[PDB]
């Protein structure tokens, strides 16, 4: 009765995914955010409260780069009822759902799956070609290649060649925090301008919901070599400057950085920041003189104004 694992007590399941909601077919842009489909329809018995069934997933395939696990739609009744919850763990990387009493109660019970899901920016560090993602089940399994970029950076030939790019990598949509990473010097040039440098990290539109007044921004240096598309690295290894460019939770409402007349050949900054956030957000930094007449800059928005993280209810 405890309940216990039933994915061998399974007919009917077909499993398949793909792509649709990406740019152009065939490849997945993530500072555009596109995403991979999971069909899934199956059929079963009879099932006790606790019992579980696993969807293996490649060392790829994300949800939700927030936390180390979300809980991802329940399956349900044909009339909208809790059938059994899911839960995506990111460290065995599979999804987990634990069906409820309904799924006791009938016998000709019959449950269908429209997950979707991302590439990891954590694996899938810079660009590809036809990466290979897979879901797993049973004996099915479901297999697609995709490409994945991560759009280019922003350079005019000034100062020097100055470039930036930027992107809001986690969006801790429960507790309610963003995570927007910045790279300075992109391209990695020796960079000079009298009258100076700068960089500053602001909310572009009068109704973004940033709110860096309560902010942590921490700042790393190292190469452009070795940097990545994602952002998403292990900064340990590589130098902490923030202490002298700039301090976390800024009284003004944004930060601004005065980096100096030049910025080494080597020289390049990575800005993680982690800020509040509320209904809808966009933001960039920039790279210019104390005007911005002579500059460059890189936004990012995220809105879902009131959605569109759980859509529940959807058939196609």
């Amino acid at each position: 009765v405890q309940g216990q694992d039933v994915t061998d007590k399974l007919q009917n399941l077909d499993i398949k995914l793909s792509g649709g909601v990406q740019a152009k077919a065939g490849v997945i842009n993530m500072d555009k955010s596109e995403s991979m489909h999971m069909s899934l329809k199956f059929t079963i018995d009879s099932v006790n409260r606790g019992d579980t069934f696993e969807i293996k997933l490649s060392d790829n395939i994300d949800t939700n780069g927030a936390s180390n696990y979300s809980i991802v739609e329940p399956i349900k009744s044909p009339t909208g009822e809790v059938y059994a919850t899911g839960i995506y763990d990111s460290q065995k990387k599979s999804i987990v759902y634990s069906f409820t009493d309904f799924a006791a109660s009938k016998n000709n019970i019959n449950g269908i799956l429209d997950i979707p899901l991302w590439p990891d920016d954590t694996t899938v560090q810079n660009t590809k070609e036809d990466v290979l993602f897979s879901v797993k089940i049973k004996d099915q399994e479901a297999t697609i290649k995709e490409t994945v970029k991560y759009d280019p950076p922003v350079r005019i030939d000034f100062a020097g060649g100055v470039s930036v790019d930027s992107r809001i990598t986690n969006i801790d949509d429960v507790g309610k925090k963003m995570t927007y990473i910045s790279q300075i010097n992109v391209d990695g040039k020796s960079l000079y301008n009298y009258n100076g440098l700068y960089t500053r990290i602001y909310n572009y539109s009068k109704e973004s919901t940033a709110d860096l007044k309560n902010s942590t921004i921490k700042i790393y240096k190292t190469t452009s070599d070795n940097i990545v598309e994602s952002m998403v690295q292990d900064y340990s290894s590589m130098e902490d400057v923030t202490s002298k460019f700039a301090n976390s939770y800024p009284e003004k409402g944004w930060y601004d950085i005065y980096w100096g007349q030049f910025i080494a050949s080597n020289e390049t900054y990575v800005i993680v920041v982690e800020t509040p956030f509320t209904n809808a957000v966009t933001l960039n930094t920039t790279l210019s003189d104390y005007n911005e007449n002579n500059g460059v800059e890189h936004n990012h928005t995220y809105s879902s104004e009131s959605g569109y993280s759980d859509v529940n209810a959807q058939e196609r």
